């Protein structure tokens, strides 16, 4: 393994159009039994499909290493974004090179048991 390794969580959501499962690797934080997941970049012309899927069906699966969790996903509240965003930037310093508005558009999703 190289200095370039970036831990990711595989988030599986239910496709909003077909109901088929869809997987996306995302950046994440653990907080007790919560897993916080976020897109790796922002300011997109479109929200990512995994985020639109979990808006329609909050029931998701998160895999970290070989551990599989069934969780229910919801947007971080304003307070939770303020709480988690600095820990995300610490864990993934590539976020530092984004401007303000870019950051405010990143989905930050709390998945809980």
């Amino acid at each position: 393994g190289t200095f370039q390794k970036i831990p990711v969580a595989l988030l599986t959501t239910t496709g909003r159009k077909t109901g088929q499962p869809r997987v996306n690797p995302l950046y994440f934080l653990r907080d007790g039994g919560r897993v916080i997941v976020a897109a790796s970049k922002g300011g997109a012309e479109k929200n990512p499909m995994w985020y639109l899927n979990l808006k329609a069906n909050p029931k998701v699966q998160v895999q970290i290493k070989k551990e599989v969790l069934d969780l229910t996903a919801r947007d971080a509240t304003d307070e939770e974004r303020a709480e988690y965003w600095p820990q995300l930037v610490t864990m993934y310093p590539s976020y530092q090179d984004y401007q303000s508005w870019t950051d405010r558009t990143i989905p930050i999703v709390v998945c809980e048991p």
